[PDB]
């Protein structure tokens, strides 16, 4: 057929329960993931095809970058307690791989600043139990899907995205083709 297990996605051997409807892993030191999301927009060409009342989570990975990897989990999850990853994405990516400004925790917490969180603001919300366990819910979730890479996203806690089996001349087709598939694995 034109979907097929194994080409455009794999299946998990062990589905998961009660996972998010469409789930991303990614890091802001992953070089593939900066990629994704700032050059192919991998995130939001899935979204423009989602079917009504499908949500999109994105959850940020430890295995990266050592300490700073770690802040930065902490600092999307952050982001998600806020509701502010659309105004800290970019110059996350950006601080870590193009500027390469950010070298500790603290500038990190001035990309917040610099987009207008108030810093009262950020500093309750990293020192929050809400914000320890949205840290939990991410490598939860990573261990859930046995998670061995990044950029990956998974469907309906049971389908796996499989890049690798799509075509990967036209940038903007291989982006489509990302993006139909999962659709297709969303109304499956």
């Amino acid at each position: 057929a034109q979907y097929e297990d194994g080409k455009q996605y794999t299946t998990l051997e062990k589905p998961v329960a009660g996972a998010p409807q469409v789930l991303e892993f990614f890091s802001f030191f992953c070089p593939h993931c900066y990629q994704f999301e700032e050059v192919l927009h991998i995130s939001d060409n899935v979204k423009k095809k989602l079917p009504e009342g499908v949500k999109m989570t994105k959850y940020h990975v430890n295995f990266m970058g050592g300490d700073l990897g770690k802040d930065l989990t902490q600092a999307w999850a952050v982001a998600m307690a806020l509701g502010v990853e659309d105004k800290v994405t970019v110059p996350l990516f950006e601080g870590v791989q193009k500027t390469q400004t950010i070298r500790s925790a603290s500038d990190i917490r001035d990309v917040f600043i610099n987009a207008g969180i108030k810093g009262e603001e950020y500093d309750a919300a990293w020192n929050s139990f809400v914000v320890k366990s949205l840290v939990a819910q991410q490598e939860k979730a990573a261990a859930d899907v046995q998670l061995r890479g990044v950029p990956a996203m998974f469907v309906n806690g049971k389908y796996q995205l499989n890049p690798q089996g799509m075509d990967t001349s036209n940038m903007d087709v291989f982006v489509q083709q990302y993006a139909d598939t999962v659709k297709y694995l969303s109304e499956k």
